């Protein structure tokens, strides 16, 4: 089955573990290209109660740092919002649970925004079925494919 977080059959417990990126897409490229703040390496998401803590890695000239954020559920059911270089919040459009997870999220900075989205898998990497799907959501957002960019080859330390 496959669920949605603002859905009703939604099942957040079932998100809960490891997590790798797979593929970052954004209407503001820079935003998760090399030197990022978003290019984030997501490793697992701890389901808590009304929250998410969420751990990550970045990349800078080749060595890994860690980072955790507490997200916490908004009054919209399915989103979550979380401070990290502006304020943030997202949902999960799709995920199956078992395989992958695609998520977006809204940035605000200085009075501006961005779109970014996610796809996350269970495993380093997914089918390019799953990667396919991936670039549908990200045209329904008004995602360009050369926007979307494909980090599976660089998401382990
Ligand atoms: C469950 C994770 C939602 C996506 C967060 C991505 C932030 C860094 O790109």
């Amino acid at each position: 089955e496959e669920a949605s977080s603002t859905g009703r059959n939604f099942n957040v417990e079932k998100i809960n573990g490891e997590w790798h990126t797979i593929i970052l897409a954004s209407d503001k490229r820079e935003k998760i290209e090399d030197n990022g703040n978003f290019r984030l390496f997501l490793e697992q998401i701890h389901v808590l109660e009304k929250s998410l803590v969420l751990k990550f890695h970045t990349v800078r000239d080749e060595e890994c740092s860690e980072l955790s954020m507490v997200a916490d559920k908004t009054e919209k059911a399915g989103e979550y919002s979380v401070t990290y270089d502006g304020f943030n919040t997202f949902t999960i459009p799709k995920t199956d649970y078992d395989n992958f997870l695609m998520a977006h999220l809204i940035n605000e900075k200085d009075g501006e925004t961005f779109q970014l989205m996610g796809l996350y898998g269970r495993e380093p990497d997914l089918s390019s079925d799953i990667k396919e799907r991936f670039a549908q959501l990200c045209e329904e957002h008004g995602i360009l494919r050369e926007n979307i960019i494909d980090l599976s080859n660089a998401n382990r330390c």
